[PDB]
């Protein structure tokens, strides 16, 4: 009954007069992720007129995670030092942050952003460790995964207020509370939204299926599997808000997570040890959380 939930999701957006938008640069970048031979200076040139976006990009570029110890002070430095993929990634991040800032609701702006940035970054780490060829695509799917909660929070806040208090009082997940109160969730709303924005279906499906990887109706589902894992990981390691049923052992859950099999079926040649990946994440999650929390203050 996804169409029932998808129909309800579209009706839920109908009642909003002015719907959120994303910059053309976000859609442009989203569209070009698979083209290895784009000219870096063309990408760089997109920032030229935008002093605010430019300064944001130089700031993220200079962060340890992007730069290491090398000082990035101009955009010219960022171009030379980041290269095409990390530059697309940094620009995407610095432009999409306006979506997460431009509103208020019952959940704090910073809650949704920090969780989304965490998911993006962890999902990318997984992409890298499992040999996935275009990890920026996983990053972008990750950062957008909960764009539906952003919508409900900012645009149907009066209503989301009730989701929050049902969650806080009966200790169910946001997705469960949404299902009960609205008959649809941020998965379906986020899908409807991303479809309205003309985002590729690899992103749309990640938004739709990220709370149950086992629902994806096709075999090559690496990105979704990566972001679903990253979301559950973040939620279980203090980088989230959506809630989770009680777990006997988190490490064991993460080690046995269904995404690992989905990634292996999608990437026939990839050899990885999910035990060591979970261990690595756990060893760096305090640092990851610090970096996330510090980048932009929303
Ligand atoms: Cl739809
Ligand atoms: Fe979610
Ligand atoms: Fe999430
Ligand atoms: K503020």
């Amino acid at each position: 009954d996804v169409e029932t939930r998808l129909t309800l999701a579209r009706e839920f957006m109908s009642g909003v007069d002015e719907l959120p938008t994303v910059p053309d640069i976000v859609l442009r970048i989203a569209g070009k992720l698979n083209d290895p031979d784009v000219a870096i200076d063309e990408v760089a040139d997109l920032l030229l007129q935008d002093q605010v976006l430019t300064a944001r990009v130089v700031h993220l570029a200079n962060s340890p995670l992007y730069s290491a110890a090398r000082p990035i002070s101009s955009i010219r430095d960022a171009v030379i030092y980041l290269g095409l993929d990390l530059l697309r990634e940094a620009i995407f991040t610095c432009a999409i942050v306006d979506l997460f800032k431009t509103g208020k609701g019952p959940l704090n702006r910073s809650t949704l952003w920090a969780h989304s940035l965490g998911v993006a970054r962890i999902a990318k780490l997984i992409a890298e460790r499992t040999g996935f060829l275009n990890p920026v695509n996983v990053y972008v799917a990750g950062l957008l995964h909960d764009v539906g909660e952003v919508f409900i929070n900012f645009f149907r806040g009066k209503e989301f207020s009730q989701v929050v208090t049902l969650v806080d009082e009966e200790k169910i997940t946001f997705g469960q509370a949404e299902e009960r109160l609205f008959g649809t969730s941020h998965c379906e709303v986020g899908f409807a939204l991303a479809k309205r924005w003309s985002l590729n279906e690899f992103i749309c499906d990640t938004i739709l299926y990220h709370h149950d990887i086992e629902a994806v109706p096709y075999k090559q589902a690496a990105i979704v599997a990566m972001v679903a894992f990253a979301d559950e990981y973040c939620t279980l390691r203090r980088l989230g808000f959506e809630g989770h049923k009680p777990v006997d052992s988190v490490r064991t859950l993460l080690e046995n997570h269904p995404s690992w099999g989905v990634i292996r079926r999608s990437l026939g040649g990839s050899d990885f040890d999910e035990k060591l990946i979970v261990a690595e994440l756990d060893s760096s999650i305090v640092e990851i959380r610090a970096a996330v929390d510090e980048l932009f203050l929303l």
